[PDB]
């Protein structure tokens, strides 16, 4: 009887940064209630200046990272306002039938919705626009994003004993596939509408023209660097609705990766690289032992350094010379 | 001593449809008796009406799927009537030795051969011709199918209790590289053999023009969609002979899976979308919760729904409101 | 302190083969004392004569297999002689801070340094050159290869049992991005430094216009193929610092495979195939029991067949006619 549950109300924060939550859980099933508002918008996503028609949720790319227990309930109001020209929906991996919700959201213009799931299996998982027809369009414009849903006792490491994060960050990693007229120049559009045909052409190439980490190359960089200190225990949730990634800390590791995003699963330990299908969502943890400036990349380096898919830590704390050191530095 | 044991005759049938076997062994090891002929046959792959020559298995692409258990004995008549053109083999990832089989399968037109292997490893294996310098090019025109060899006490989860399933299903995926004239139109060839300097072509961008499921774009829909009821078991054994693939079940989850497709290896559990890497097959046990319909994809979205790479299921049964419920429905 | 420990020199040797070491420690924790020296070079990729300006680690591609216990430090000294023409460094995916060691390594030519680290993770690991502004075109020049740091006990399978190897092989694999005309004719340059535009335009596509194992299309096979002998244990370690792969033994298995590479985690078990990420290395144990002719293959049979990526073993020993026998030879 849902009527007699606990409701509270999630006011979502802009990505990498993830709203407030606990990790084991201080209640007893809830319906927990989050409210999106569909924005098409212009998007600047290089150095360059090329311009797209993104379609988000809530205005960013990706969408904002929703957290919840195991077994609460997710009670979603999604606004599709009259200034948009699409249809839009909204499909959650995480949950169970009528396609993951799309066919039950699929909200024109001035319209809205409000849809109901339980959560019923732990991990990460990516949610995204599917609507009849134009599923990889609205997704490859930038239409996803992801929702953490914990077990109630919080993250296990392989042998069962707690592991806690003092920080989370999300990552959203986006291929784009922008139209190039003859000559291999970027096309513009004036509405979303325009660029359906030229769209689906590019598409077709499977050749995306930029990878990014939040919407832009270069968004997780100088003054929008995430930060630590050495010695805290951060989750990097990264999420890709389309394609295959393989993220990598530069100078660090995954001390424990859960690749495919599944906590019931145990973690596997010490990875360099690890693999996120596309369609999915994986989370790793680490602990820092160094301080100074980190790259998290996708460690296909062209796709990092070439099409966009790097950013950085800032880590702040003390040298341990122990772990590396320079016995003669570069000198003729 | 193979001649005291039993001999048991097998009739293969069609994908995505499998031929009847027990879970759990209810004999000693048998010498399991196939015969397989192969068909170079005309195939139209899309709605557009465009024709490859295909190289098949007994008539289907993929080929069917052969099921034994742990240590019994596979023998395979392979049959290369002299209506064929080319010189064929096979080559099973299930078996120890001379090139998985390939190195004493060489049959020309007008000529058969008998190979006997024992099946040493549980799992899921693929099998495709390999021909001495024309390897990819048989593979991909979908000369590929997979091989089922089942623990003796059948599948377990990761506890090591039994998993039974009430359904199995076989999706081959094949990845086509269709030659394209200077404007981008397909080309269309009398015999195989016309074809192949185009073909070669073709392959090295790396870049299929279509994927498809069961032979064709949109064979697993309509009146040829998947079902199952809710609170059915089903397992679908998914293989990829050249290239990656990554499945998911839109609206579902893989709740047993093994992605790489073997069986003494622990499944992972709650799997949203799971990657099988191109020369593997793969298998996802789930039980239906809710009914209605499921889109079963490769989660890159554009090879899904602009190449091909989409079937259906449709499921009967009840709905389940405590699952997921429409609050309110989309509305001004 | 560092000061009391041994010191150990090692000379590496050519891929693939791959230094004498110990796999159960014989002694306390070392200091492991290695040099390499960078040379630039012009490489001969493929059958037709195509030529490359090769960056390279000890002058070969990959560069050297190095092999320490977890605990030892590495001290690496670093020469960059003066008839090079670029700066490079050296990122240790198994190192922890500063980049890996990238940001304590940009040697110019006419420089050396030395650095060392700690080797807190067991694992094989990728290690590649990463210089500012220039990472992919280094390392898909050649600037990669492979570090190896067994647990001090060697490897153990998936029960904790011991897994000792008779021989062992480093395979490294190589994604190269040739420019091209406009009729798709390879170029040729004088000096690295003139490719620099054109590389990044061919890379960018994304692309490979060549995929081998040890440098060229063919290094493994006749004279230089990998050897065994029936009832050998042989663990192969396969790397691929930019491109994902997916190594099968064509008439074999892996079977205890770390297909991301790190000795804490339990095998997988009985694999035909396996997806090592861009940006790893990972590790197969197989015990030989047919003799003959093995190819040895990453399984997108395009990229092995037609773009360069396969090997092959020659193995020696008695046929088993019970794991496999031509029942029928072929026959009209
Ligand atoms: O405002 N662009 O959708
Ligand atoms: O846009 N309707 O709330
Ligand atoms: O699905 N693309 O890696
Ligand atoms: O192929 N995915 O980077
Ligand atoms: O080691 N980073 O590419
Ligand atoms: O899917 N579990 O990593
Ligand atoms: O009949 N076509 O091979
Ligand atoms: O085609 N010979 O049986
Ligand atoms: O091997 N192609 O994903
Ligand atoms: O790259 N395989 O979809
Ligand atoms: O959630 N299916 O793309
Ligand atoms: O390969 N076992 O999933
Ligand atoms: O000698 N070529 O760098
Ligand atoms: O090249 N300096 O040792
Ligand atoms: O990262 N390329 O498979
Ligand atoms: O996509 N890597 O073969
Ligand atoms: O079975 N080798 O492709
Ligand atoms: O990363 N361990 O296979
Ligand atoms: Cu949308
Ligand atoms: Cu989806
Ligand atoms: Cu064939
Ligand atoms: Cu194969
Ligand atoms: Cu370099
Ligand atoms: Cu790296």
């Amino acid at each position: 009887d849902i009527s007699t549950l606990p409701r509270v109300k999630v006011d979502l924060v802009k990505p990498p940064f993830v709203h407030a939550h606990d990790q084991v859980a201080k209640t007893g099933p809830r319906v927990v209630e989050f409210t999106m508002t569909i924005e098409e918008k212009k998007l600047v996503i290089d150095r360059e200046g090329t311009e797209i028609h993104a379609m988000t949720f809530n205005g960013s790319v990706p969408g904002p990272l929703m957290v919840v227990h195991e077994n609460d309930y997710v009670e979603l109001r999604l606004i599709n306002p009259d200034t948009n020209t699409l249809l839009h929906n909204i499909d959650f991996h995480a949950a169970t039938g009528a396609l993951g919700g799309g066919a039950l959201t699929q909200v024109n213009p001035g319209e809205e919705t409000t849809l109901r799931f339980k959560a019923t299996k732990p991990g990460v998982f990516v949610y995204h626009c599917a609507p009849e027809g134009m599923v990889p369009w609205h997704v490859t414009s930038g239409m996803n994003g992801a929702i953490m849903v914990l077990p109630r006792d919080g993250l296990k490491d392989e042998k069962g004993q707690p592991l806690t994060y003092d920080k989370i960050y999300y990552v959203g990693e986006q291929d784009f596939y922008v139209p190039k007229d003859e000559a291999g120049n970027y096309k513009k559009y004036e509405t979303p509408g325009e660029a359906y045909e030229d769209a689906v052409k590019a598409m077709r190439t499977l050749t995306p023209t930029h990878i990014v980490f939040n919407g832009a190359v270069g968004a997780l960089t100088g003054d929008h660097a995430l930060t630590a200190a050495v010695g805290e225990r951060v989750l990097v949730v990264h999420s890709q609705a389309n394609r295959d990634t393989r993220p990598h800390l530069i100078g660090g590791h995954g001390d424990y990766v859960w690749a495919t995003g599944k906590f019931r699963n145990p973690p596997d330990l010490d990875q360099e690289t690890w693999l996120i299908p596309g369609g999915t969502a994986g989370a790793a943890f680490y602990t820092f032992r160094q301080p100074g400036v980190y790259a998290y990349v996708n460690h296909n380096l062209i796709e990092a350094f070439e099409l966009g898919a790097a950013g950085h830590f800032k880590v702040t704390g003390e040298w341990n010379d122990d772990l590396m050191t320079s016995v003669v530095k570069p000198a003729s």
